[PDB]
């Protein structure tokens, strides 16, 4: 509680400091940026860069983990009508007011629902700011890029999100019970975003949530199992501006005592209800691992690695039934549009080895994905499909493809893909090379991976590492795919490095402070 | 005394998890090949796993380190024993290293030399069986087969022979850098239908020096190129040379630089052509030499965002402005290939126009000169000279292939040699990783060597562990590529690792990656 109020990293991002951009249909919205100003004799505007970092950043704020971060999105969800405060939440150090919230019998309160209604929400044109990064069109402009046939604007506007989002081609990760949120955007035709995993004290994991963040992580998943992560969830929550997904299955097993045979729909239906009124903003669910589809794997090189999936198949094959996660599917989505939670539907049967990619077993489990995207998309809960894992360079394109086609242009969140088994301790490499090539396919969301990775626990100092490594392959897709904010970056630093304005180069730098010392 | 600083400092000896193995030449029945090998559990039933080596002597129990001494001249009476070359009559004499057993080699008049000149001759050399050796990793020959990557239109075989490499030298599309006078060399193939290789850089105290050579080799390095700049650069580059088993590049117009004191404006044919003759004698294997660099070429720059990025380039710029004349490299470009020709040294034709920017790639300057290394490389070539071609890099991916295409091409299928290419300029400190995703990409489109990028790039120089982080980057960006063509022998790598993780054998997950202490150490 108060070792956490020191630990934790505040203050300007060291070269740049908080900006905001105001909202037009709500004004009151204030869109964060942060702006890097160049030497004077440069004679050039400051360069304008996303920043999912917080108020942490920004010292008009006063921060205090105790209390959590101001619930600046709270008013604009009320203001829609469409929720009610909860008359009696379910309950289990204890976090420290924050009325809890549902949607009013036969309401509609997700983003999918909205944008096919034809409303532009606050979260919406919130998403259109950001995404435009403060850039105006007083020039022409040129595109240098090849997309694959994707869709993105020279300039966003809250119409093209609310279009997007409407076709399934977008979507705004935004449970009503998390306060807190500052919204994003994960989809092809947008900035590639990216994930940092969190989850094994209270002070380290929060701690780990705010070093994350700063260093540019746009969602956080905390993948915490044992004992209490409840308690431990509220305070990443109630202390996190990006949005927070979980693995619910990972906490439903601990109810059960570690015994995946003993797991039921009961408890994995009370910690979806927990979670919801939590303020988790996805759920990896793995749906897709049926009960025919793990026997492919038993030739595979390195079976079945997904934790998730792992857990599922054991239950399934103990009980010989279809994955009840895919049998009652249609009853998870009647819970998560009561509080517009997203799916991000899992890889059960991702590669763990080069070996193993683009096998039957996972492509099987792609192709049913799609399908539940569908059924999703009917009762109105957005999606997007988690991917692999393992995969050699030749069979990338492949992959995307299988993708766009099996899933209905629904977004995709990979894991790497790591391009080669064969250096650990460097996976975050191996894994960066995959990233930037499937993003620039039309990837929208890449999970990181630290050095840490089939070895150990990640530190904030491995933490830091994966999210840098994931900052550049995200931008090197943007600027492969032509995207028209990419190369202003680009260009700045390489007019400083060109004009030995060491200092700027340094302060336009992914990690200005690493620079510095090294040269 | 600087004998000891260096002998105390450098790491030798057995790669953890790992022991030197060497194979039998049988056309040539004393070459001894090396590799490592890596045994994994007995309960495993599986036999120990092959790996490509180049870290030398230094990881063999079986010889004694002596650098005083050198590396043992393993080379020399297969070089003599072809009876094209002879001693030097009065040998170029420029803390001095030890030189006293070496005798220096130049070729007789009117007898071929080079491995490109002998190939096309039809004649297999010992450096030629060496290396199809090397490339096979002791794989089977006699072997059902079928590739599973995509390799653009090579020409990898499913086993190479002497005769395939004979075959790829003689067209021009395979090298071998291999000066008669580097007798310590273990000699290595770079083409585009051979396996992926990396060059590690040094440069700027001897023992610092050696110690990085050592140091980059050991962890996978396959050529070292001596960047050395200022006082003193002949002779550390002694001792460099003399304890190589990798082969050994340099830029030449560092030293002749030197020569005229930092003034490029006093650099002139009669001081490039007396280093030339003295590195040729020293042992240098290949000379990047920019040559591309013409006069019209220059103003083409201009409107680049980061201009002229190559020291190299610039140099030569600035003497071209100068003088007001045509870049002599290029004009005297026919004299400078009969002094390599007579002592085997490879052309690295290098790109002195490259982009120091994704703004400034695949621009009119950059592809001017690359079309102009097309051209020197067939004067080249008839005069019996090994050749590669430099490329860049800042690069976006989605320019990646263009160049790839644009330079097999123009330069006529022969080697390229990439540095990177970074995807993105943004990242400061990290460029290892943003390049590190350009050079595997590269390296897959067809790229031979992959010229590799530390952590330090553009911020500092590098020390010991900056060397390691750059080698390992490369080695997995290099292995990805040729994982990724389908080449035959990359799969076994990583499938043996993955048996390895899926079984929990630990210690053999760690003894197969290219970092054994670092992954223990994080497990
Ligand atoms: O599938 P398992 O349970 O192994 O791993 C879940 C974690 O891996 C991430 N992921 C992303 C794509 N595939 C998997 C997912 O977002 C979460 O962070
Ligand atoms: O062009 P300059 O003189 O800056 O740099 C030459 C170095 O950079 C390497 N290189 C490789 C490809 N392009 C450049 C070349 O092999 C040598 O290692």
């Amino acid at each position: 509680i108060k070792a956490v109020a020191e630990t934790i990293s505040t203050g300007p991002i060291p070269g740049s400091r908080k900006v905001y951009q105001a909202g037009e249909l709500f004004p009151e919205l204030r869109v964060p940026f942060r702006e890097v100003a160049v030497h004077p004799s440069a004679n050039e505007p400051p360069v304008t860069i996303y920043d999912p970092s917080g108020p942490y950043s920004d010292p008009a704020i006063q921060i205090d983990i105790e209390k959590g971060l101001p619930r600046t999105r709270e008013a604009l969800v009320v203001a829609r009508g469409d929720v009610e405060e909860v008359a009696d939440p379910r309950q289990v150090p204890e976090f420290p007011g924050r009325k809890i919230y549902r949607a009013k019998p036969g309401k509609l309160v997700t983003q999918l629902e909205y944008a096919r209604a034809g409303i532009i929400t606050a979260e919406m044109e919130y998403v259109a700011i950001r995404e435009n990064l403060r850039r105006e069109q007083d020039r022409p402009c040129v595109r240098d890029g090849e997309d694959f046939g994707a869709s993105i604007p020279d300039f966003v506007t809250p119409e093209f999100v609310r279009q997007e989002i409407a076709r399934g081609r977008a979507i705004i990760p935004a449970n009503i019970n998390h306060g807190e949120l500052e919204p994003m955007a994960i989809g092809r035709n947008f900035l590639v975003k990216i994930n940092a995993n969190i989850g094994n004290t209270v002070a380290d994991e929060v701690d780990k949530l705010v070093w994350a963040t700063r260093w540019g992580a746009d969602t956080v998943m905390d993948l915490s199992t044992g004992r209490n992560i409840h308690n431990i969830r509220d305070w990443i929550i109630r202390n996190s501006s990006v949005p927070i997904g979980t693995v619910p299955i990972y906490q439903a097993l601990e109810k059960v005592n570690g015994v995946a045979e003993d797991l039921n729909w009961e408890v994995f239906r009370d910690t979806l209800i927990e979670q919801c009124e939590q303020g988790v903003d996805y759920f990896t669910i793995h749906a897709g691992v049926r009960l025919p589809f793990i026997p492919m794997t038993a030739k595979r090189v390195t079976g079945i690695v997904s934790r998730g999936g792992s857990i599922m198949a054991k239950w399934c094959l103990a009980h010989h039934k279809e994955n009840f996660l895919y049998e009652r599917f249609d009853e998870i989505c009647e819970i998560m549009r009561a509080y517009d939670v997203s799916f991000s539907l899992g890889d059960g049967l991702r590669p763990g080895s080069t070996a193993d990619a683009n096998d039957e077993a996972q492509f099987s489990e792609l192709r049913t994905l799609g399908e539940l995207t569908k059924v999703a998309w009917k009762h109105g809960v957005q999606v997007m499909i988690e991917g692999p894992g393992h995969v050699a360079m030749h069979k990338i394109k492949a992959n995307m493809d299988e993708q766009l086609k099996h899933c209905h242009e629904a977004p995709f969140y990979t894991l790497g893909p790591l391009t080669t088994d064969i250096a650990p301790g460097y996976d975050h490499i191996t894994s960066a090379i995959g990233a930037a090539m499937i993003g620039w396919f039309g990837t929208a969301m890449l999970c990181y991976v630290t050095p840490k990775e089939h070895l150990g626990l990640p530190d904030r100092d491995d933490v830091k590492t994966g999210v840098i490594t994931y900052k550049l392959a995200a931008h090197a897709a943007d600027l492969a795919k032509g995207h028209p904010g990419a190369a202003m970056w680009d260009d700045a630093i390489s007019r400083a490095r060109f004009e030995f304005r060491w200092e700027d180069q340094f302060n336009l730098g992914l990690d200005p402070e690493t620079a510095r010392k090294f040269h």
